[PDB]
């Protein structure tokens, strides 16, 4: 769920999502269309396109299970959809810890008057 | 897709989903676990409940059609994914509408040190 993104979001980044990525860009925050507006937001999109890999799942509500282990995260689940949420949320706080570097805050609440030309692809 | 919740709700409410919604309780935040703090939150928990019923469809992405027009969130769609979704978003905007008498402010941020009581059950 996005409690535990949030809590990998930190662990990869340093920053608390909901002041940062719960607010950025054009898929990191409230969006799902327009232009990815950075590596960052790219990352976003991924996790998008990640959770769409698999079907009757709901990643709002599964609370896996996973852990911190020497500074990776493991995803502790051995069924589908739990399991694949958690390794789509880990995939996306290790890309977004990626590209910290490119972090543009000019991109928060970007959404707002943006994000209205046409949406990514899978 | 997130963005047009956001529009939904700024039709509906006349909030931006980002300064509000979007950081709001246990589950219209960055929540999914955890009780749900008033009737604000439950409109968001029941719209994460409404997107676990629609298989074969990924919410962040669905670009569903709709249009507001004299009081009223209508959805276009026969594609049964973006429908569903597209019902789900106007049944909760038209809920957190309803509820906006109580919507409190100190629900925002509120997932950073809460949120880790036994969660609400669809």
């Amino acid at each position: 769920n996005l409690f535990q993104f949030g809590d990998m979001i930190l662990q990869k980044t340093g920053k608390e999502a909901v002041h940062s990525y719960a607010i950025y860009g054009c898929y990191c925050g409230w969006g799902g269309q327009g232009r990815a507006q950075d590596a960052t937001d790219r990352c976003c999109f991924a996790q998008d396109c990640c959770y769409g890999r698999n079907l009757v799942c709901n990643p709002k509500t599964a609370t896996y299970t996973y852990s911190f282990e020497n500074g990776d995260i493991v995803c502790g689940d051995n069924d589908l959809c739990l399991r694949a949420v958690c390794e789509c949320d880990r995939a996306a706080a290790i890309c977004l810890g990626e590209n910290v570097n490119t972090y543009d805050k000019n991109y928060e609440y970007y959404s707002i008057s943006h994000c209205t030309e046409e949406s990514e692809q899978c």
